[PDB]
């Protein structure tokens, strides 16, 4: 119930760091 | 290439549509 | 305290409303 | 012009850290 919350967070969490690398590829890839 | 860039773009797009639905799901969980 | 998440979640939601309308302009320019 | 956009992707990526952030402070909250 509330620990399916915070493990939901979690998962999102995982989710917005692999979204702040990939767009941190692309400012890499327009920067060349 | 750029094309290869947008679609990546489209892609990021779609999986910010995702967590903000699981997190409007999760703000009806604690209302 | 649990309204006090519940107000920031509608805040976070609010802020990611303005990110994702901002990439979409960003792949708009880019289409151009 | 692109310089633009890599600033704004620039201004983005901080604006996700700060959410990141946030959103870890609730999941601290809920333990």
């Amino acid at each position: 119930r509330m620990k399916q919350i915070e493990d939901k967070l979690e998962e999102i969490l995982s989710k917005l760091y692999h979204i702040s690398n990939e767009l941190a590829r692309i400012k890499k890839l327009l920067g060349e």
